[PDB]
RNA sequence: CGUGAACCUUUACUAUAGCUUGGUAUUGAGAUUUGAUUAAAUAUGUGUAGGAUAGGUGGGAGACUUUGAAGCUAUCUCGUC
């Protein structure tokens, strides 16, 4: 019934802009709780091209995540006055293979990785073993740190082209959920590949937690 | 003997008349059908264990609810029945 009145409400054919189709998906908000809105970017992908980045939203609209860190020496010391919610060492490592996972993320050091490679088994279920590529292992454990309490995400594409990010909440001031969804664009745009000419994106559009997905003019400026 | 002729031969080289096949112009109206592609409608997707038909992605814990709920029955498309 009320998903029936929002798709009413949503005009598939209309070209309506980024602020307009968050206002129109607010006003056909049917969703009683606070709803996080995603956005669906289907561009041009290659085959054998693969799209993956990591970029920190300007606004942090998600909720906290158990930022972990794994480091020897000082980095312990230095993760936990830059604000880990755990600090962890071997013993941590002991307690993540008997099932210590009430943390959301998992950093850790150059070193530390030594400890983490028998995360592999553990961690590589839900994907939180430690890596350079996403940030997550690096020299800088409070930048790792920072970017996740700011409300750093990973964005990837998918084998048909497509991806699915998060830009927010429902609850966000329209303005905020531009800049987010402005912010990623302007990343995917910048890791369009220059082997590809033409558009780097086809289409994009946002859908609520169970608003019809409204797609936006993709124009590019 | 001459980087000379002529005619003749052929699975020597390169062309060509003739013959042949397709497109197009002369050259129109119809109908049916096999397609391809364009989108849109719409369904469909069963390793294994597992509550069971788990295709994938991410948002994702509330949504739907006389605009006919649970869910009874008949029946249809798929069925790995």
């Amino acid at each position: 019934k009320k998903y029936i009145e929002a798709f009413s409400k949503v005009d598939k054919n209309k070209f309506y802009n980024i602020e307009d189709a968050i206002l129109l998906l607010k006003e056909i908000k049917f969703a009683k709780f606070d709803e996080t809105i995603d956005i669906s970017i289907n561009l041009n992908l290659k085959k054998n091209h693969t799209v993956r980045d990591t970029i920190v939203l300007p606004n942090q609209f998600m909720k906290p995540k158990r930022i972990l860190v794994f480091a020897k020496g000082d980095r312990a010391d230095e993760a936990r006055a830059f604000g880990a919610t755990y600090v962890g060492d071997d013993d941590l490592i002991n307690k993540i293979k008997s099932g210590w996972d009430e943390f959301d993320v998992v950093v850790a050091t150059p070193d530390m990785m030594k400890d983490v490679g028998r995360l592999g088994p553990i961690l590589g279920k839900r994907g939180l073993m430690p890596n350079p590529k996403t940030q997550t292992v690096t020299n800088n454990l409070k930048d790792a740190i920072n970017s996740l309490k700011k409300g750093r995400t990973e964005f990837r594409a998918n084998k048909n082209g497509v991806i699915s990010f998060s830009f927010g909440k429902s609850s966000m001031d329209n303005e905020k959920i531009k800049e987010n969804y402005e912010e990623f664009v302007k990343e995917v745009v910048k890791k369009r590949p220059s082997d590809l000419k033409g558009a780097f994106i086809d289409s994009i559009y946002i859908s609520s937690t169970m608003g019809p997905s409204i797609k936006v003019n993709f124009v590019w400026r």
